[PDB]
């Protein structure tokens, strides 16, 4: 089994794929973040943020309150299951996460917080 993936996010605020899938056999599971392109952190930063698709919309809402001080996302929100650092162009961040913490048929969503229209999803298969 893959228990890991590499996803990009570029200059043109979009990721390099909408889907993500977990072997259901993983125990652990990484994520690496980087940032292709030039466009530096206070332009065009970058993060990855994994919550169900049902909270995706809360927690975007809570985190636009929160504001940049926070990178858009609320402290400690516990619908946030793992989150990347912002990035910019150069720089690249690694989250690894238990897979205890995601269930068989619920659906998860990753979304950058900053440009919360970069998303997609991520299943158990
Ligand atoms: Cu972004």
């Amino acid at each position: 089994a893959e228990c890991s993936v590499d996803i990009q996010g570029n200059d043109q605020m979009q990721f390099n794929t909408n889907a993500i899938t977990v072997d259901k056999s993983c125990k652990q599971f990484t994520v690496n973040l980087s940032h292709p392109g030039n466009l530096p952190k206070n332009v065009m930063g970058h993060n990855w943020v994994l919550s169900t698709a049902a909270d995706m919309q809360g927690v975007v809402t809570d985190g636009m309150a929160s504001g940049l001080d926070k990178d858009y996302l609320k402290p400690d929100d516990s619908r946030v299951i793992a989150h990347t650092k912002l990035i910019g162009s150069g720089e690249k961040d690694s989250v690894t996460f238990d897979v205890s913490k995601l269930k068989e048929g619920e659906q998860y969503m990753f979304f950058c917080a900053a440009h919360a229209a970069m998303k997609g999803t991520l299943t158990l298969k």
